[PDB]
This record gives structure tokens, C-alpha cells and sequence, in this order.
């Protein structure tokens, strides 16, 4: 018993078109070869799919139930082919890697250099951190890689964790180029602040030591990026990841406005979930737990 | 693109032994042949779906998920031809009717004895309904005519309706020695009660009353013939439509106990989705709306 | 903390009218009382969800995405009380039983009266068997005790089985007034045959012997019932189940016509997933298990 | 019907240990108290959910089913109040906006530069958009406003769209010391590319002109940010939004390449799904339109 794709997407059009030369013609095969197709699908599924004696064409009540098991067979396998297209377009070699983005754009550019060109050479597909389900999309194979932060459940069994790197948010303001910050926590009045959403874990983290200064929120988001750009228009200050703002420290274009008791912990991890990766799997999660 | 669904086949056995000689035999094929198979279905879906520089051969990441693809598809081309070989041994006037057990053993005997021979005698199939899934089995084709009560989604369009009768849901108990009913309404306390699920529309009818008669639930259930052998074993009083105790009511094996308040009225139909049905398909419509 | 679903119906009533009074009187609560009600559902949800000094009354953010929530809340209570709502009804010692209807209506019965020799008799909710989802069904608990037909799914671990009984699938045909065979096999001619759908159990049991008789196919349905009221119709001939026509085989109505190896055996068995059921459970459990 | 959500966590807690005592002190209540809170949620759900008379303490089926919905209901008690904890730190002025990463990084800025001193002046809430739920979150209320890219649904009815910007997606590479482009279309061999996930909008641009240039996908990512840091790393080439390296083109960094068949056109807008917003998120809607 073989079922040839085309074979549904012929009786699918004759189906529509209720008419067998017609039916070739859009399809672009000749109208015996198109007869001939459909007369071998009936045998391969064992009934007469068409009555073919009457003019327009009816369906059989077995062409009428075959008719919607085609139409999911051709849905299935479009959406089984758009499943592997960016897996296949990379290769065998391909590591699906789930990342926060600041994370990501911190941690693949160094890991991206560290590969050797041989014929397990990673090749990278790093896809933004889906907040709510990336335990789950862990699980299912999604993907192979979590990029993320310091996570009760996915730091625990059934999945495996790897700290990468603990550092520090760090208030910042920017600076004037006689590179001194614009804002302070010295006033009397609060200071605009540039806020992340209070349950994000970053935004745990700065709830931790709000009472210990004035803020007025000013501007939301889940984007270290956003608030880092915010910062760098003089829009306000913000806890900033300390691997977000290296140029910007080294340079003058923002400083360190607080205590050192502002200053406050992250750790950031790798996840997996799949006890034994495909050989490339197994590189970029050996690279990434030896990030010099 | 063109799959062949014994590629689909080749590449499961393949995934679950794991070299190819193995799996050849396991397909009853040689091996360049088989080589051949599983490449073709490497280059139609465009993708590596092994990697053949490993014993065991293992799936790449593009064959571990097409291997669930194929899965489905196998299981969907094999469930679809089963299907098709029910229907196509019954003949090209089979009638596909989804029906109440109740309904469908009280109005099929006669349907059957309306049947005329001729080139589109009707030939029935009837299957025991789902509400949840009837309505998009008469939408997608999957059966003809539904035999089912009043409904208030298929009664408006894009279905047809055609109301069959209204009777009435009669509250019996079985009668004693030659007459008389062993349980009553008058009657001290509450009496034993089969009733129907609460969600059907049978125990929906019965709640409308609920608060005018003392009840003491008993047995529940959603079959009516259940309810009914239950009052004949005189195990208590059930709400049954009248066409089911006919002849119970005429013999004195049952009788109404209740006032006509009592007595809750039931509407049945036949309902239909598609406008224009093979001939054997108008033919079993036409009888139904006739059925008087 | 504490959040009443009057308050979350409360909310959602004024966010439709907009106007306090109003929702008010449809919430059959004083003026007031309402505005209380509402300023004490914002005190635990711990924001102003309503603008009060405006007309008309403008929800605030907070209070849009808390409609949401709200709606969720209450048609999830809505469903968890509808679930309930039949187990409920009977108590603590509702057994849910899934079953085919002709072993529900050959069982239940016999069970019944078992419940009688032995004081305290539990409920019994007796819902007839959707194979297709069955075995899902008793996993997820929908269902307490599965009666059914021999499966080799629920046979075998992770579910727990026990044959009831062994029977046979008898060809039978109507019988005249003075008693013989309508139908027959002796005549090298076809007969009317009344089946199951072959992909049934009944249905595969009844391929085996296929082609040791010469049958054409008049009706299909998967209700036993539904072929024994046709086959006393004199419409054909069926395999009907051995414990569904012992009367009419006493009252020699109906009548075996095949060679005893047309006589094919069947089993039914009762299934469960659960370790432990509630005592009524396990009593009806056991009853099942003995039924002898 | 009043259910409350602390009798959930009664029930709940009970649940889990099966000690009243131990349940009580660990809801923080007096015995009798802790029971009458029980019976409490019992008789507003009409139901015995636990049995008492067996130890240790097991549920009622009804308890068992209701488990689940009381662990759902305060699960989503508990992510409702939380989804209101972030936005009630907030004003009433805050507007929820909804945005791809790099559109955020683009618009938002000038955006927050444009807003004026008043009663109603906005305040942001930025969160990066994921576009299989973007609609949804637009529908019931959750945003406000969406910045992303042309969409065939959001652009309709019943939406409201706003054409922000036409620009393209430039095909560039970084140059060297000198310079000159390290990678070009003139070159020899496929070119080391850096492309979207192919279902993505911006990769569903380049699949247009895949043909006209020899690529070699050696990394994949729905982040524009992360192709542009590997661009400027000199890894390969990418299409990158006009709009995303304009600093980078004016200065030495990076230099479009190729062709002007290669430039992509690319559209982005403001959809929105309420007619009337609150003042801020209407001026914020204003602002939008008149980026030009």
C-alpha cells in the first residue's frame, strides 16, 4: 500500500473542479495520465473514490469521507516540511538554541568564534526566550539549548543546569562628556526612573532595594535594550546588567550612581532537558559550560 | 513535491532499528533499493534526515521531528483507508445516519420497510451519535443525515431541520400484580429516581419539574433502555419518552404515574448539512420528513 | 488574598452597563453596597480597576486586563461546578461507569440486584462507551470503571483488567410462526446480511469467517440492538452477541443457522486505570469481578 | 453563589497533607474554623468534596475533580493579580504597547521625547511582541497598541492599522581597516550568510531573491540585533533593516554590497483593536501616525 501526495492534491482539484479534463489541466499532467492517477489511488485505497459515468463528476460516500483524510494529509505534510525548513536550510549539524536577548547577544558572538571547522561544526539558530512556555518548548524538543536566567524550576531535575556567569545590576545614569551622571540618588526629590516589569526577574531584583531609594517610574519594559537606550538619552536611570554597558562604562557615556549595596546580584544559566544531544548538541552545551 | 507514504515507512523503521541492512529486510527490500528510498525522501522534503557517519544510525534534527510527521501520516493514511473500507463494501447508495440509539432503533425498522427496489435503494449505515463531534462530521461530509433531538444549533442554518414529531417524556413506574404501580407521587416521601444525565436533553427537560415531585436520585444514566429494564426490574421511576414503552404501557407491565403537569414535551429531527445529496441520500430524507 | 466571585460578577456587570446604579440593580444589591463591593474587590486585587469620577464610568487599565481575569475566573467556576454537577447529585458513592450498551443493559441490571443481598447500595452513572477516547477517558479520571470488549490497550498494564465473560457471536436468522430459519447457507445463494462496521470489534471477528459464507450486505450499524430488531424483521441475517438474544432463541423467534464453526468467540471485560478507587468504586469493583 | 478564593486554599492545603490540624495552623486558623470554611465551599458547591469518615482523609470524586479546578482558579487568581501588580506601579496614563525588539529600539525614543507636560502625558509600557498571541492580547484588552510588521491580519478589519515607514532590508557586510566590504556577490564561492528563521516576515523577504547570489546559511536568528552583531563581527552578511544600521552605514563599520534588485522592501505599522482609548494611549496612537 503506497499513497502518493500528489495522488490527494489530484483528487482534491477534481474534487473542486468536478471535471477530469479540467482537473489535468490545472494540475499540468494530461487528462489519460490524470484519469490513470486517480483510478490508482482508488485501488491503493480500495474503492471508487468518483462516479465516473455521470457528467458533472460526483463523489462516492467514500470519495466524500477520503476527501476531508486528503485534505489533512496535504495540511499535514506542509506543516511537517514548514516544521524542518529552518532546520534543514542549517544542516545536521543545527543547535536549537532558545535565548534571552540580551543573553544571547552577549554569549553567541564569543561562542560563535570557538567552533572548529570540522564535520560536527555547530550552526547556530537562537531564537528570542518565549517567557511563558520555554520549560515547556524545553521539554518537547523544541529546542536542544536555554539561554536564560536564574529559574527555581529549570535550575532543578528533571532538567540539567550550568551556571554560565553571576554579575551585577547596576544603577547607571549617563553622563555629561566631562563624564559626570546627570542624575543622582542624593536629592530630596525622586529621580525618573526606567523600570522593568516588577514580576520579570530583574524587576524582583530591584524590588528587593527600592525602599532604600526615590524613584518615580516613568517608562516600563522587559527589554534591557529599551532601557539602556532610555539611560543613554538622558531619560532617566536604570539597573542595568553589567555585561550590557562594557563600552559604555569603559567609555564615558554612563556611570555607577549608587552604593554598593544598590548593586545587585543575577546569575544567568544554560538549560537542557534531553539527556543525550546530537554530537553538534553536545559542543555548543561543552562550549558554553567553559566560556572562558 | 511528491511522498510516497513507504518512504514514510522506510524512514520509521529505519529510526527505530538503526542501520540499514536491518531495515531493508525488515521492508523485504534490497539494499540500494532502500538507499534509494530513503534518499528520495531526504531530497522531496528537501533535508538530511540521518546521519550516516554514526553506528547506530541516528536522526538528525530535521529527522527527529519529520519522524513524528511520519508517524502521523502513516497513522492518518491507514485510519482513512480503514474508514473507506467499511463504506465502499456497502454500495454506492449507502446513507450515512448518525443516530440516538432510542431514535435510531424506534424509526429505522420502518425507514427500512419503506425501502423500494430500484437502481438507488437506500442502504443504510447507522452509527451511534456524538453530539460532540456529529455536527462537524455532517459539516465535513463525514455523515449523511442526523437523527438527534431538538437542538438549537442544528436546527438553525447552515443546517436543514426537519422536525420528525414531538412526544412527550411520561413518568413511569412498573406496575404490581395486574395493575397498579408499585411507586408513586402522592405517596409518602420521596421515591426512588433513574435519571438521565443533567447536561442531556432529556434530564434538562426533567429539571423544568424537578421542584413539583420529592425524588431520591437512585441511578443515573443516559440511555433510556437503561432507565427503562431498570423501572421493569422495579427498581424505581424514570422520565421515558413515550415511542420506547408503547407496548409496555399497552400490557400492564408499566404505567404513568404522574399528573399531565408532569408529562414534559420532547421534539426530535433529522438534520442535514449539505444541500444536494446522492440520489440514495434524498431518497432516506424525503422518507424521514414523510415519516407519518 | 481573599477575592468573592460575586465581586468578579459585580465587575464584570459594571464594566458592561458602565454605570454603578445600573449594575447595581441588575446585581440586586443596593447603591452602595455595589460601590463597596467593588472597592473592596480593588482593595484585594490591590488597584483602582474603575474610574468613579467620571460619566460614563471608564475602566482603568489595570481594570481591562482584570475583566479578562475575571471572565476566566467565573466560566471556570461555571465549569467546575457543571462537572460536579451529576456526581454531586448522587454523593460520595457515585461510581462512574463507561460501558457498551449491550453489556450496560445485560450488566447493570444483575449488578443491581447484587447491590440488594448486602446492605448499602452504591450509585451507579452509567454512560455509554466512545472507544475512540475511552482509554483517554479512563486515564483522566472521567470515569471510575470502563466496560468493554476485548482490547489489547486496556488488557495489558498500564491499565488493570478482568474478564467477565466468554461468549459467542451467533448467526441467527428470523424464524417462521411454526419455527425455521428464514435464511440459510445451504442454498449456494447470497443472503441479505446485516452487519457491523468491519473495523468494529464485532465487525473484525466476523472477517475471520468471511469467506466461508456467502453474504451481501444490506445495513450496517454498530448497535447490537439495532441488528436483532432487523433480523426479527426478517431483513437478514446477523452475528449477533449470545447473552443479547437468549429469549428470542427460547422463544424460538430467532434461530442459529451456521456450522459451529461460524460460531465465533468474544470476550468482555471490565478495565480501570486507578490504583484505589473511592469504597463504592472498589465495591463495585469487586462485584464485578465476581459475577458468579 | 459566592465562592472564596481562601476556601479554594482551604481545600487546597487539605488536600495535599490530610490533616485537619496540620491544615489549619498551616492556613494560620482555629480548628473550628478551618472545618466551617470547608463545609462552607462544600455547600456552595453543592457538594461533599471530602470524607471525613475514613483517615487518612481521602477526597470525594466531586473532591478529586475539584482539586484540579481550585488549583487552576487560584493559580489564575494568583497570575492575575500579578499581571496587575506590574501596571498598578503605573499611573493611570500608562499605555501597553506591544512591539518587535528592533521597532521598539527605533520608535520608542523619539516617542518618549515628544511627550509634553499634562494630566494625561503617557507613560510607556513596552513588552516584545510574540505575534501568534499579539492579536489575542490586542482583542481582549491586555494592550493597547502593537508595533510590528505588515501583517495581512492585523492591517484588516476588524483592526485599525497605521502605516508607520516603508523602508528595505539592505543585504550589507562589514568592511575592513581600508575600507572595503570583507565579503561581496563579485567574490568567489557562496558567501557565509547570516539569515531570519524562513517563516519569519523579514526571512519570507529574502526567500524572494534567494536565487540571484550564492549564500551559504551558516547561522539563523529571528533577532535582527544578533545578524547585526554578527555582521559587525565579521562573520558574514546579512539583510538588515535600513533603520537598524544607520550609524553604522554613515561611519566605517559596515557597507551595503551587492546589487539594487537585492534591496528588500519591508513596511511596519501601529495596529490597534479598541475604537476608543483612554487619553494617554490615544495621544500615544497620535504620536504613531505623525512619525514621519
Amino acid at each position: 500500500m503506497n499513497v502518493e501526495s500528489k495522488w490527494l492534491e489530484d483528487f482534491l482539484v477534481l474534487a473542486k473542479v468536478k471535471n477530469f479534463s479540467q482537473a489535468a489541466e490545472l494540475r499540468n499532467v494530461t487528462q489519460p495520465a490524470f484519469s490513470r492517477r486517480i483510478r490508482l489511488l482508488e485501488d491503493t485505497v480500495g474503492a471508487e473514490l468518483v462516479d465516473r459515468k455521470s457528467k458533472p463528476i460526483e463523489l462516492t460516500p467514500s470519495g466524500k469521507l477520503f476527501r476531508i483524510t486528503a485534505r489533512t494529509l496535504v495540511n499535514q505534510i506542509e506543516a511537517g516540511i514548514s516544521q524542518i525548513s529552518d532546520l534543514s536550510q542549517l544542516g545536521g549539524n543545527v543547535v536549537q538554541v532558545a535565548a534571552a536577548h540580551s543573553l544571547a547577544t552577549s554569549l553567541i558572538p564569543k561562542m560563535q568564534q570557538a567552533f572548529d571547522e570540522g564535520d560536527y561544526k555547530p550552526i547556530l539558530s537562537v531564537e528570542a526566550i518565549d517567557v511563558d512556555e520555554a520549560t515547556k518548548e524545553l521539554r518537547e524538543g523544541a529546542c536542544d539549548i536555554l539561554l536564560a536566567f536564574d529559574d527555581d524550576i529549570l535550575r532543578l531535575p528533571p532538567y540539567q543546569s550550568q551556571l554560565i556567569a553571576k554579575t551585577e545590576l547596576l544603577p547607571v545614569s549617563a553622563c555629561d562628556e566631562m563624564g559626570k551622571p546627570i542624575y543622582d540618588f542624593i536629592s530630596q526629590g525622586a529621580v525618573p526612573w526606567l523600570t522593568y516589569s516588577s514580576t520579570s526577574y530583574m524587576g524582583r531584583q530591584v524590588e528587593i532595594i527600592r525602599e532604600q531609594v526615590a524613584l518615580t517610574p516613568i517608562f516600563s519594559s522587559s527589554m534591557t535594550d529599551m532601557l539602556k537606550i532610555l539611560v543613554l538619552n538622558k531619560q532617566g536611570i536604570a539597573w542595568l546588567p553589567a555585561y550590557s554597558i562594557q563600552e559604555e562604562l569603559a567609555q564615558k557615556k554612563v556611570a555607577i550612581i549608587g552604593e554598593q549595596s544598590l548593586r545587585l546580584p543575577i546569575e544567568y544559566y544554560a538549560y537542557r532537558y534531553q539527556a543525550r544531544l546530537h554530537p553538534a548538541g553536545e559542543k555548543v552545551w561543552s562550549i558554553l559550560c567553559n566560556l572562558d
